[PDB]
DNA sequence: CCAGAACAGAGTGTTCTG
DNA sequence: TCAGAACACTCTGTTCTG
């Protein structure tokens, strides 16, 4: 059963060039394409999992990219 | 004017015991009496203020209670 | 002035569709 | 195969009321 690059949840499939859950696709798309204050108030080393993964959307966007996500050719 | 010592937003007064602004005052009775599964993503020093605060309730809960907050006052 | 209620929004995550 | 639309929810924050 495949797992979420991002958030460790079940993932459905390849989104964006990554294997991720529906929450981390829509989340990507949200992130790159709004507005939004995002700062970590860590150290940008936080957690994301299924349960803290709303905690730092600082820290989850960079794991998206980290990833590897896109929206495709500029 | 006077900064909350939770957030550092903009103090609306005294609530529960310390000056605080208005958001951290619901959040704090909310925290205290109801029921959430909060759990620090961080290494539980999280940086709690306007832009921030909502990232991690469970440090916001802390710092709350480490003012001296309480539902009694 | 302050507590609680009422009211409203941000951000998220799911279901549905081709 | 995967991308997008759009509704429903959770937690949050502000205005109102006593
Ligand atoms: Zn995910
Ligand atoms: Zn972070
Ligand atoms: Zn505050
Ligand atoms: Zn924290």
């Amino acid at each position: 059963s495949k797992v979420c690059l991002v958030c460790g949840d079940e993932a459905s499939g390849c989104h964006y060039g990554v294997l991720t859950c529906g929450s981390c696709k829509v989340f990507f798309k949200r992130a790159v394409e709004g507005q939004h204050n995002y700062l970590c108030a860590g150290r940008n080393d936080c957690i994301i999992d299924k349960i803290r993964r709303k905690n730092c959307p600082a820290c989850r966007l960079r794991k998206c990219l980290q990833a590897g996500m896109n929206l495709g050719a500029r």
